[PDB]
């Protein structure tokens, strides 16, 4: 199993840069709107505890430089939606894909197109941690880079990059400007919750092992979902939700192993350990592959 | 830190579907030529000992169906260079990027755009292994997927996908159709040479772990280059050359850890293991980041 990103070309065709004064970050150009982090309007002094509404009132359309490459896109309207700035521009992006804006759940994976000055540098897959942070590669100027999934020819945009936390992890918003997690777009020190292991993805990984014929860890018993969640919490595993049970349906059907039976198998691994053994060639359980990722690389 | 692929857009605009008989795979459409694996011209029974020159002379242009999305492209010529079929079409690809065809060295990395039925499906980073296999993710229908690097706006194509080995690693050619390694485009079980670990990349990765604040594995021990290489070869690691030491200079400077000091740390890891611990999240030493791959990101 490799971490595999979606092909990035449909998102590359939407990347622009947005500049206020000397501050430049990336924007997303879809139809005749450019979306970017609202802190592009912030000076240094403004970043400690900005009054975004007051800062934006002082802004006019002609204070915003939007460029696709070296080509300027004229701004004809501006508004703020939560922590995202929306810039209406006078040109509809001819490369606009079919798209949606989705807010993902913790544990879900997505591709990030890391971008600097409106130019993509690289693409990689990220899992959103249970504490709503991501472990990316984001250097200065990366804000406004987006995360996405692609289903058929439809791009589901789910993340826009805004900030780094003291531990080195990253935080940002959905494309409606609402942060994932208890974070704010102020340059104050902020703490992520204690992270936990993504239980549903570990379960997907166990299903993947079974699909490949590696099934020593399967036991003859089942469990309740509440029993598992109480036990799992003691090992720093995320409690399972009903949505988690539902997204494991395809893999449960593929293997004939009921979700709660795999939960019992995992409970035993947590309490007893691997006792010298490996799963899929590894002594560690993997938690960054979703049920959907498993089906993509096996089938 | 993060394995990262090049943005794939420039390559996506070149992928098409190529069909001959009941075999469909991917092609690379640059200017007015579509490049693809020649084994598309084989039936099930041909694949066991295929005489490609014979099979090719018996094909006509109309036997090849090339589709760029919803559009069939007309094949007006066909030839073969080593293991790659070249289909001349009547229309030029307006999305052709600036490009070169390069043959990459073992230990170097590249991005793979995995495709099925001419449609891009995923992008990921691979290294050319010392034994000239690659550890990819390729399913039925992936043949003709390509590997590439991007330097400025120029795409250097270095890999085209042909086969899977019984160990689950993968083999293919450069865009001139020459296999990497001792492999042949026939349906026979083929083993690769003994693999070895790309030492300069493991060292680059340790420097990445140090930069990210992981340093439990460092030590005050030191080593000569030859004594390191003696131990490396014992553990089926590649010898480290003076050119590799040179290439690690930027990372050495940045961290203040001499290359030969990092070699002494790696020697201790080979001889002792990691004792339960992990490095950058891994229970295993990773060897598919090059020095350049680490710098670009750190
Ligand atoms: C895009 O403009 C950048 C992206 C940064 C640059 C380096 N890596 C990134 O993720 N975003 C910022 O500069 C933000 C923008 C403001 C409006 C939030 N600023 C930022 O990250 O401030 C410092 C962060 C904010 C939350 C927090 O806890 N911070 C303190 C911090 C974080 C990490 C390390 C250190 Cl030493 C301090
Ligand atoms: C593209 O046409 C593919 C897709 C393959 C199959 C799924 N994953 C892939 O990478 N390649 C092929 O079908 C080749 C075509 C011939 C003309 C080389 N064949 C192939 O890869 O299958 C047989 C391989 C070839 C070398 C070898 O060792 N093979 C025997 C083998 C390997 C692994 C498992 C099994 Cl059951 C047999």
């Amino acid at each position: 199993f490799r971490k595999m990103a979606f092909p990035s070309g449909k998102v590359e065709g939407c990347m622009v840069q947005v500049t206020c004064g000397t501050t430049t970050l990336n924007g997303l150009w879809l139809d005749d709107v450019v979306y970017c982090p609202r802190h592009v309007i912030c000076t240094s002094e403004d970043m400690l505890n900005p009054n975004y509404e007051d800062l934006l009132i002082r802004k006019s359309n002609h204070n915003f430089l939007v460029q696709a490459g070296n080509v300027q896109l004229r701004v004809i309207g501006h508004s703020m939606q939560n922590c995202v700035l929306k810039l209406k521009v006078d040109t509809a992006n001819p490369k606009t894909p079919k798209y949606k804006f989705v807010r993902i759940q913790p544990g879900q994976t997505f591709s990030v197109l890391a971008c600097y000055n409106g130019s993509p540098s690289g693409v990689y897959q990220c899992a959103m941690r249970p504490n709503f942070t991501i472990k990316g590669s984001f250097l200065n100027g990366s804000c406004g880079s987006v995360g996405f999934n692609i289903d058929y020819d439809c791009v589901s945009f789910c993340y826009m990059h805004h900030m780094e936390l003291p531990t080195g992890v990253h935080a940002g918003t959905d494309l409606e400007g609402n942060f994932y997690g208890p974070f704010v777009d102020r340059q104050t020190a902020q703490a992520a919750g204690t992270d936990t292991t993504i239980t549903v993805n570990v379960l997907a990984w166990l299903y993947a092992a079974v699909i490949n014929g590696d099934r020593w860890f399967l036991n003859r018993f089942t469990t309740t979902l509440n029993d598992f969640n109480l036990v799992a919490m003691k090992y720093n595993y995320e409690p399972l939700t009903q949505d988690h049970v539902d997204i494991l349906g395809p893999l449960s059907a593929q293997t004939g192993i009921a979700v709660l039976d795999m939960c019992a198998s995992l409970k035993e691994l947590l309490q007893n350990g691997m006792n010298g053994r490996t799963i899929l060639g590894s002594a560690l359980l993997e938690d960054e592959f979703t049920p959907f990722d498993v089906v993509r690389q096996c089938s």
